[PDB]
């Protein structure tokens, strides 16, 4: 919940609309469809990229603390894993000498790595659900949530919440929800999933 409410604000402030109303954007500036392609893919290579990565690596983790993954079967289950779910195959092979996984700073510091998933899903969750309160009618990822003082009330509704209550019950207080949902994301990313799929006719 943290790091999603920390990055809601980041992800509505960037927004070339609260640009132009700051001062720094000049007001004569229109911003084309390209550019917002290409802000979405910048996004996405952030976004959409770690998410399979994040949630092989924890498979992984949970199965081999689960004893699912025999000792000396590490690295086989490893590679397995990542050429079917983060699409991405190792350049030479390694044994079970080697502790790939082991060489990331989370792995070997001893940090739980789900918590890097959720926060993406939340803050869009939060994020589709502030633009609602604020009143967008264009496309998410131009939504600013500034001046609206219902989605503020409603942010502090759950932040005022802190621990005393079940995290479920702080996201119905906001997305209106008692489990996680990826469809924001899908929602705020269908700009840039339509362009990607016209793009890959022939590939
Ligand atoms: C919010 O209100 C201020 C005060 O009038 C205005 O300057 C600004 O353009 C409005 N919108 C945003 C996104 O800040
Ligand atoms: C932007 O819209 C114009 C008008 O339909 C179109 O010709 C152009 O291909 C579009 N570009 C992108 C990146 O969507
Ligand atoms: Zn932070």
């Amino acid at each position: 919940f943290h790091e999603a409410v920390g990055e809601i604000m980041s992800l509505s402030a960037a927004t070339p609309k609260h640009l132009k109303s700051i001062g720094l954007l000049s007001p004569d500036f229109q911003e084309d469809n390209e550019t917002e392609i290409n802000f979405l893919l910048k996004q996405a290579l952030t976004i959409v990229g770690t998410l399979p990565f994040t949630y092989m690596l924890e498979k992984w983790r949970w199965m081999v603390f689960k004893g699912e993954i025999p000792k000396d079967q590490w690295m086989k289950k490893w590679w397995e894993m990542k050429r079917e779910i983060v699409g991405v195959v190792e350049p030479v092979p390694h044994d079970e000498t080697y502790c790939d996984p082991a060489s990331l700073f989370h792995v070997s510091n001893d940090y739980s790595f789900i918590r890097y998933y959720t926060r993406t899903l939340y803050q869009f969750q939060f994020q589709e659900a502030l633009c609602q309160a604020a009143k967008h009618e264009g496309p998410l990822h131009k939504c600013d949530i500034s001046n609206s003082t219902e989605a503020g009330q409603k942010l502090f509704n759950m932040l005022r919440l802190g621990k005393s209550e079940p995290w479920t019950l702080a996201l119905e207080n906001v997305v209106g929800a008692k489990n996680m949902n990826v469809r924001p994301l899908l929602n705020y990313f269908e700009p840039l999933f339509t362009w990607l799929k016209d793009q890959n006719k022939n590939s």
